[PDB]
């Protein structure tokens, strides 16, 4: 059993990498098919991948994310993992966890993943808004809890025209399984991740959007490297896909000729 997967551009071997792209709640593989289109210039491979309950086929979800990149490369292919938020906190956790080590891992691009929260008390509060979340995506009608969910904060860079896009695109999503996603892997589970990615000698990159406050001061304290996006939010790779493909390009180019 794999994730759903789609490999792009290329055959993955040593002498190109392969990027693998992961996406976030509510998203899918097909999420980054504006960024691919600027990578394709650039001689890599790509693998999207459709996260547990997401896409047209609504420590586990990282197992299975470790095993599909497994299943396309072998220890000679260098690896590059690029997450967007509960992607990347997906891949920072497994980093942490040492789940990649059979992967030929040279680097990561997390686009605003939270490292989790340090008190319990802002865990129990997380756990009640993600339940709560839940309830909604469980049994309301999916466009009235997105309609919602586009008001967050993190989406404050976003004019209506583009919350109304992303509205209807993700009304495609099936409620239930968002949001037992949604609560299997709630940040207020999540144990503080920064100290451990801190450690790892693998070059890890973060990015943020201006716009975007609190993963931008997450971004600007966390001590990682990072870039910050003008004219972005929290979907640095939808607002600004070309951007955001310089970056991984700039990852690709500093491991391989």
């Amino acid at each position: 059993s794999l994730l759903s997967n789609q490999l792009h551009f290329a055959k993955p071997t040593a002498r190109t990498p392969l990027v693998v792209l992961v996406h976030g709640l509510l998203g899918s593989g097909a999420d980054w098919q504006p960024v691919l289109s600027h990578l394709a210039r650039t001689q890599c491979a790509a693998l999207t991948l459709d996260l547990p309950g997401h896409g047209t086929n609504p420590a586990e979800a990282v197992e299975m994310i470790e095993q599909t990149v497994q299943a396309h490369v072998t220890s000679e292919v260098p690896v590059i993992l690029v997450g967007y938020s509960l992607g990347g906190r997906l891949i920072m956790h497994g980093l942490a966890q040492g789940a990649f080590s059979r992967l030929n891992l040279r680097g990561a691009i997390i686009e605003g993943g939270h490292f989790g929260l340090q008190e319990n008390e802002e865990k129990a509060a997380r756990w009640q808004h993600d339940q709560q979340w839940a309830q909604r995506f469980s049994q309301q009608p999916i466009e009235h809890v997105l309609s919602d969910w586009y008001q967050q904060a993190v989406f404050s860079s976003l004019n209506h025209e583009q919350r109304q896009t992303l509205i209807a695109q993700r009304s495609a999503n099936l409620g239930s399984s968002v949001a037992h996603m949604l609560l299997a892997t709630s940040l207020a589970k999540q144990p503080y991740l920064l100290p451990a990615l801190q450690a790892l000698k693998l070059p890890i990159h973060y990015v943020c959007g201006e716009q975007d406050s609190k993963f931008q001061q997450l971004a600007e304290s966390s001590g990682l490297s990072y870039s910050q996006v003008a004219q972005a939010g929290h979907n640095v790779h939808h607002e600004q896909p070309q951007a955001f493909a310089k970056i991984v390009q700039a990852m690709i180019h500093s491991i391989i000729d």
